[PDB]
């Protein structure tokens, strides 16, 4: 691997220069004790010149985002529906490396920010290097790529004063929605849990666009890239996502190197929706409109193989940073679409490693390089890697025997575009009306949420626009959102004051689709790595001594255990100081504890109790082991998902199935 | 003060980079469910100026943010030194002026616990003068070569970029027992010095001593102060964390609030002056940036008013 | 090769994208066979974004050059001068990497035209890169690195219009070296025949400075680097570089190729004059003075090893254009002196491959990594090729266990500063009085310079100040050549039509230094590569006859011959229209073709305009066969004069003929004043 080869250990020995010569590097050459440091000194001038040029360009979109290694495996040979080499045989591996992001936020902004999330995935095969670009959300919201810089501008921060941070949550950008309605599925999808899911590794990937499996035999099928996780769906509340991003700007890159770390590396299925040429357009929709998914219920899901990622990079910078996915890396078997949106990227992402990397020899980056020989006439540009031994780098030549050859659906497994492809009609900037309805699906998902669903993105948008400054785009936004549901706009409309616009029922109706719910994707499949936090205290022997009891408990089933005590010793993990409750998923007060619930130097006032009562109040699973605790943090004992058991068997067993049900949602109010 | 710079789009039709008028909101498609064609000149530039938007970060200082304002002289201070914008009593310079922390990225929060930049720049009439200052007096460590080792230190870890804007791991703390210059800066970062509760509400110090020099070729060591005319004030931990998610931008607002409210902050730009023979005087050496002169030793002299009055056009541009 | 593992090979193998994808590169991507091309065109996309960004820019300076691979072999322990590992040992082997160069022109100007030339050696030694950036004349121009971009805008082309090219022979430079006096050292040596050296194997390298040399145990010594050609000491003739320039802008890269890939590669002894530092202004100037060399009759040389290039590059972009030198490139056992041209070095080479590279880690392509192991915390950067394990990259630390470890004097084999050296006095931005003699020894330069060589020199001024407009440039220019000699200035003053001032006896002498005239060096100490003209014809079957056994006499003695006839056939190399006289070293004639001396196969009178413009320049000639009269006669040619040969034995002729090569010039061909 071309990550092995370059890996640089710095263990032993003693320091050089970047040309190897022995130096040192903790003072300044100067004339004089106490005198002005010298020109002449080289070991300073190369040490400042490399820290004066670490940082690179963030990405434009997708800043803030982090990476892990893992491996691809095929469960089937697939050639009866794609040529793709990755692809041939039962139990093939193929190496991975996966980012995932945000969007709008810069490189330092919080992960848990509400905003839609990468997942992008590359296959370094023995065909070349394949990327799906995609994200956790199977929609996108404009419907052509030449409208992606209005798009990034309108939620980027507004450029006067470079406010807000990684929020859609001010005027330009629901300007922007409400003017645009192709916004509409994707707005509601990022108003959703979508838009803060508890984690990457409790979300799925998409590829977006219906993409083509082409076959040895030149026919071809259209397709959508379905990633399904194996930890399940999970979301965040909003108000926990708010102090976790103060609290934690890290959670979501801290919980993926964790659960790599700890052996419990996470799994997705890599699936496809496979439908045929001719049903383009038999869905009620056009399947090159990346707004649209394809129901579940029109076409099934077929699994290809496992993606499990499983070993964290060794140098953030040079394996995530540099990372520089093209959907224009692409491997026979696989096609685009006339998709206009699919179509633009191929452009930007080869155009857009150039201000990243700075030259144009960023694929020999050892994180893009790929797993075979390169034979091409590319030459020179800065920061050449390579010394070619061809020195007649011209096609068609003699002097080099015709090397390198042509490949082609006949000769060397060569890319080849679908043969079936064609295009007819005048050259236009125009816009297909098969793209015009913006607001049947958006319907279609807001219909598939369950009741406490709908409230948690009801209110989403009641925080945001309620942060509108101004009366006439609030008006334009009500509008839009009327004709997705006039429901949705008269509750939104009541937290901003304003009344909703009269019932348009051109775009309502009452269907539903599976597998766009988190709420309603029942209990998770697994709860190994969700986090338990102890409360207890020094006070006590006997609170310690409950807190270990509880801690060998769980750590064997998985869980990731934190005893909170006042101070740190032996058994204790955090101090109250340090702790919240958006550290945990579940959280337990030891009975010894309960003084501390009823002032120290040691914590902020009411920290312990505050710690309890927001747990509570986020759904989380919460109990006591050992009334006057659930008193004081007016917690009913009889709740759901509220345990109080003096058996430590009991309680792990109750507070588990707590955990899989994840959150408890009879907890919030409802219109 | 860059009104020729300006560029004003309250008005006409979308035109190319060289004046042409275009549209850009749909490509150019062989048919109308068609690819997109490598002939759509319009779409291409449109994206790759999209592409390359972005530029480094600074690799200190990334989260921060500006205004422009005036210096105005208290008095003629040719009898200290030959400075130009310093020369008479009422003489105005325009300044730009940056604030920031130094560890974050960019999008990080302001209300990190760290270090704050103050950098002001006097666009005088005998050339630019720049003073990047920070809001606490002293340094962490004594010699510059030593830099890229603490910020390594504080910086996230290199292998996961794990934490964000933050002194609170092992690396930072190993490089300061370590390195016991700086215990100074670390005692006034870990005060209510290192989460003030706006920019306004901090001061400004230049950190090492510099000279003023005469038109004679005397010279005298001084230390710059900027004294917030607001006064000094904190936030407490607990609230600085809660505001960090709830809003990272609350230095930035606050700076740009208050210039639109006409409530632009104000300093007193102010000097220590002491003799040449005083470098060693005090019981310290002050070419050591870890060392303040008490004020008991050397008073404040008040050399004019820096105020920030108007905030930048364009962000990225300023 | 030294850098084989970096190498990739293209001689079998179906196309790739660089991601390893199989591709085709011949026809885009159409809506339709006569339709528009297709943005989803990855493959052309890929290619062409490659191809428009392949350039990086040239050189600031020395922008046109050529490189090779060599070894360095040291011929002794060093050590009692010298700490240096790659000196440590009688035979230790190192192996190099040497760029030549001109300095004014850019990518694509001529290799023959009048300039100081570049003459860059990197040593990849056991204890890290240690460069010798160097040039082929001892002196610079100017005494402060801060004065450089002065000097080099006034010698490059005039910036309206940036003409002219690679040329001195301008308004602007000789402006600035009559303003700016230092300049007259270099200028003389410009002017004479080591602006125009024959090739760079028939050169010599100095690294200019007064450098230190340090022993293990702190003590020092100021040292200069001079390689000495094992070649021998050759020019061309200025009327010959022009032409050469037109008919062959690559002739010293193709030389230097050519002589590598015959088996002829070029050595150089590495040598030192080794001085101590209580003699910094013993010899009547000061050795921080980059315009003064310390004359052979007070300090000998001391030879160190010798550096042997074989092996050409593989490709030239990837190890020669990439090729960054720095003086910074310093090793244990050298140190810098207070020479203020050398101090601005430092900064500079270390800032420009930023300008080159485009990013910070220009330290990792093949041809600049060491051939040692890198310990150190510099990280991320544009173009990181490193994946670095230590996630504790600083000092001092204690989770990495304190590694890297400083290295010093004491430990680790750290390079240190001699620790003999100090500073005293004022902070100032003065020239030290020390430097004022600009005009003494551009004087001992002239003076050591052969009657003829003096001719070549003041011909050599006499056409460059000729071409500048201005009268007052001129009169300026005269006032300073008068400083160094009024017979210079007055044989000068004549071509122009200006007086010469009044003698000025100031800085007059007649001391003269050993080791720098080219035309008193002797006859050449080989013949092997020289270039041997054989013009025969298709005409006659004897002609053709006469030149094969000519070849073979020749070839046995590993000179390279060219056989020229109006048309190719097997044994004749090149046509009459092609040839020239500035491709050979010597020219002969066959007696069978001596009615050639009109066409459509070559221009009017072309073979008999080879003969004479050989004899011209200076070159032995001869007609082999034992007919000689009419040839010689047809070119004005005396059949008594040195360096043309008549001989009917093929054995007699060539053991004449090779006198005459290695004698190389025969400068009685030429008018004195
Ligand atoms: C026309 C421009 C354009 C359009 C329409 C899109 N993007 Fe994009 N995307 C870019 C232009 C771009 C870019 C500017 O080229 C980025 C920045 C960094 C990079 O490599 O490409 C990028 C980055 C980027 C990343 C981060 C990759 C990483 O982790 O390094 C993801 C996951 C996506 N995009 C996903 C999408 C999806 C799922 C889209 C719609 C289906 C989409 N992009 C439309
Ligand atoms: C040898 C390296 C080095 C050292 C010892 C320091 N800095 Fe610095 N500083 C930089 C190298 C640097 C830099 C890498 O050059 C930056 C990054 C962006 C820039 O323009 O310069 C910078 C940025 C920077 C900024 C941001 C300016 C802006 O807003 O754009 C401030 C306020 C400071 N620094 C202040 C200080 C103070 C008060 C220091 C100690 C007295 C100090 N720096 C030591
Ligand atoms: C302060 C500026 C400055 C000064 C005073 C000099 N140079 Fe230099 N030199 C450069 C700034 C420079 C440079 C701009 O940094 C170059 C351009 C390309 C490079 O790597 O460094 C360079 C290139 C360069 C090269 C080409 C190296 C190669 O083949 O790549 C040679 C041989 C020299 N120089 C030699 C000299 C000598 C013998 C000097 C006087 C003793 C000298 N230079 C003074
Ligand atoms: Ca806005
Ligand atoms: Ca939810
Ligand atoms: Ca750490
Ligand atoms: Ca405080
Ligand atoms: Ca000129
Ligand atoms: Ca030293």
């Amino acid at each position: 691997s071309p990550l092995a080869a370059y890996e640089v250990d710095d263990s032993t020995g003693y320091l050089t220069s970047d040309v190897g010569g022995p130096i040192q590097d903790q003072t300044s050459l100067k004339a004089g004790i106490r005198g002005p440091t010298l020109l002449e000194d080289f070991m300073f001038r190369q040490k400042i010149q490399h820290f004066d040029h670490e940082r690179v360009p963030e990405r434009a979109v997708h800043a803030r985002g982090a990476g892990a290694h893992g491996t691809f495996t095929s469960y089937a040979d697939w050639s009866n529906i794609t040529a793709a080499s990755f692809l041939n045989a039962t139990g093939k591996q193929t190496p991975v490396f996966v980012r995932f992001s945000t969007v709008a936020g810069s490189r330092g902004s919080a992960d848990t920010a509400r905003d839609v999330h990468g997942f992008a995935t590359r296959f370094y095969t023995d065909e070349g290097n394949f990327d799906i670009v995609g994200n956790n959300i199977p929609v996108f919201f404009i419907q052509d790529a030449i409208q992606f810089p209005d798009l990034i501008h309108s939620v980027k921060p507004r450029p006067d004063n470079e406010i807000p941070q990684a929020a859609t949550a001010h005027d330009s950008a629901w300007d922007f929605f409400s003017q645009q309605p192709s916004t509409m599925h994707t707005l509601f999808w990022a108003m959703s849990g979508h838009g803060i899911p508890r984690s990457y590794r409790h979300m799925d990937g998409f590829g977006v666009h219906t993409f083509r499996f082409v076959k040895d035999d030149g026919s071809s099928k259209l397709i959508k890239w379905h990633f399904k996780s194996r930890q399940g769906k999970a979301s965040l509340v909003w108000e926990e996502a708010q102090v976790l991003s103060g609290k934690n700007a890290d959670f979501h890159r801290q919980d993926l190197w964790d659960a790599i770390e700890s052996g419990n590396g996470p799994e997705w299925d890599v699936c496809v929706q496979i439908v045929d040429e001719s049903q383009a357009q038999a869905f009620g929709f056009d399947l090159l409109d990346p707004t649209k998914i394809i129901p579940e219920e029109y076409a099934p899901l077929t699994k290809l193989g496992l993606l499990k990622l499983d070993r964290n990079p060794t140098n953030y910078f040079a394996e995530t940073e540099q990372v520089m996915f093209q959907p224009g890396h692409i491997v026979r078997g696989i096609d685009f679409t006339e998709d206009p949106l699919l179509q633009g990227r191929l452009f930007s992402y080869l155009d857009t490693q150039l201000n990243r990397n700075g030259g144009p020899n960023f694929e020999q980056l050892p994180i893009n390089m790929p797993r075979v020989p390169i034979h091409n006439n590319n030459r020179d540009g800065a920061g050449q890697m390579f010394i070619h031994r061809n020195k007649y780098p011209y096609t068609p030549n003699t002097l080099n025997s015709g090397y390198p050859r042509q490949a082609n659906q006949n000769a060397g497994r060569g890319f080849f575009t679908a043969p079936g492809r064609t295009a007819s009609g005048a050259l236009v900037r125009e816009v297909s009306p098969t793209f015009n309805d913006h607001w049947s699906q958006p319907r279609l998902f807001f219909n598939s949420l369950t009741p406490v669903e709908q409230q948690f993105l009801v209110n989403a948008m009641r925080f945001e626009i309620s942060l509108v400054k101004s009366e006439e785009v609030k008006k334009n936004v009500l509008t839009q959102l009327n004709r997705v549901s006039h429901d949705v706009a008269v509750r939104v409309a009541a937290a901003i004051g304003l009344g909703a616009p009269d019932a348009d029922d051109t775009y309502y109706h009452n269907n539903k689709t599976a597998g766009v719910s988190i709420v309603g994707s029942g209990p998770l499949p697994t709860i190994k790595t969700l986090r338990v936090g102890i409360l207890a205290t020094t006070s006590e022997s006997s609170a310690l001594d409950q807190a270990a009891q509880l801690r060998t408990r769980l750590e064997k089933d998985g869980l990731v255990v934190t005893v909170v005590a006042e101070t740190l010793r032996e058994g204790v993990d955090q101090t109250y100081s340090t702790a919240d409750a958006t550290g945990f998923d579940g959280v337990v007060v030891v009975d010894g504890a309960a003084a501390l619930f009823a002032s120290s130097p040691l914590f902020p006032t009411g920290r312990p109790l505050q710690i309890f009562v927001d747990a509570y109040r986020w759904g989380k699973p919460v109990g006591v082991c050992g009334s006057e605790v659930l008193d004081a943090a007016d917690v009913p004992e009889d709740g759901d998902g509220v345990y109080s058991e003096e058996s430590v068997d009991m309680f792990v067993e109750e507070f588990e199935k707590g955990l899989a049900t994840f959150r408890f949602t009879d907890r919030f109010a409802l219109d």
